[PDB]
């Protein structure tokens, strides 16, 4: 690989600060959903906003990696239940925990509206990796679906799944919130798929069109991304890999709480990341 000396690694789409001409790990897919779900609610931890929350996660199963987010807030200390929906059956990794409660279902609006009515007034945090490869109508569908999660749960704070349409597979514009991009480290090779971490205020949230020029700047950027990027050795990083995902994690990771104090932050990393690979069974 391409040696580079980087600060820091690109964190959210934004800071992306050119483009291309578009043209391996064991169960990486629950990797990567760990990391960056460890990063949305860090950053909720460091707010405040966490503790006596329930974390509503739709499109749930399997959720092998949802076990180790539960148990490291359960651990800390942090008092979370977790209301996970689906209409394929969860891990049963899962089963046995007070706090998680597993249910089969398919929503819909009739049914967000029924959850609402349950939690209220507690707060709600809102993840959701729903995905009925998918089409353009797919995703409309789907990103239609997530806006009636937040605009029926109201939540504190939100992840959704985030892929623009390719534009040439463009059908017309459509509008998604208001939120930062988070970029996923150990994603599929060329995946353009990112994460939208809203905080809500004044509970307003404000939709924004997505157009077909949009679809344009996300496809090179994320080319750039993947082809360039992310096969970069950081060769400054004070890390046993170097590589850009790595070095991607060792930023991500770094907001994260823990009981355990170590010597630097190198070996809470360290730490961390063998402590999520061990239970993902990842060498
Ligand atoms: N309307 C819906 N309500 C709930 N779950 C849905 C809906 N549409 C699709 N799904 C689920 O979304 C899931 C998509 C998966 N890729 C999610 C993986 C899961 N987040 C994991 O941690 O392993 C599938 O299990 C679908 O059953």
């Amino acid at each position: 690989m391409d040696v580079v000396s980087l600060d820091k690694p690109f964190m959210y789409f934004e800071e992306i600060d050119n483009e291309l001409d578009y043209e391996k790990l064991p169960y990486q897919g629950q990797l990567k959903l760990l990391l960056g779900e460890l990063f949305f609610l860090s950053k909720l931890q460091r707010h405040g906003i966490l503790d006596g929350a329930t974390v509503v996660y739709i499109g749930s199963a399997p959720g092998t990696h949802i076990r180790y987010l539960r148990d490291h807030f359960y651990n800390l200390g942090v008092i979370i239940k977790w209301m996970l929906i689906d209409g394929r059956h969860h891990d049963p990794i899962l089963n046995g925990l007070r706090d998680v409660t597993l249910v089969t279902r398919f929503v819909d609006e009739e049914y967000l509206r029924s959850i609402k009515k349950q939690l209220h007034p507690s707060k709600i945090i809102l993840i959701s990796d729903v995905r009925s490869e998918p089409s353009t109508a797919d995703l409309l569908s789907n990103y239609a679906l997530q806006n009636v999660m937040i605009s029926i749960l109201n939540p504190v704070a939100s992840s959704l799944k985030w892929r623009c349409p390719f534009p040439d597979q463009w059908i017309k514009d459509f509008y998604i919130p208001h939120g930062n991009k988070m970029l996923q480290p150990f994603a599929p090779s060329y995946s353009a798929e990112m994460r939208l971490l809203s905080i809500y205020t004044g509970e307003n949230m404000r939709l924004t069109r997505v157009t077909k020029s949009d679809a344009v700047n996300y496809e090179k950027k994320m080319y750039y991304l993947n082809k360039i990027v992310r096969n970069k050795v950081v060769i400054n990083f004070d890390y046993p890999n170097q590589e850009y995902d790595y070095f991607h994690m060792y930023f991500m990771l770094r907001t994260v709480y823990c009981n355990k104090t170590f010597p630097t932050t190198k070996a809470k990393i360290l730490f961390l990341q063998q402590s999520i690979f061990r239970f993902l069974n990842i060498p």
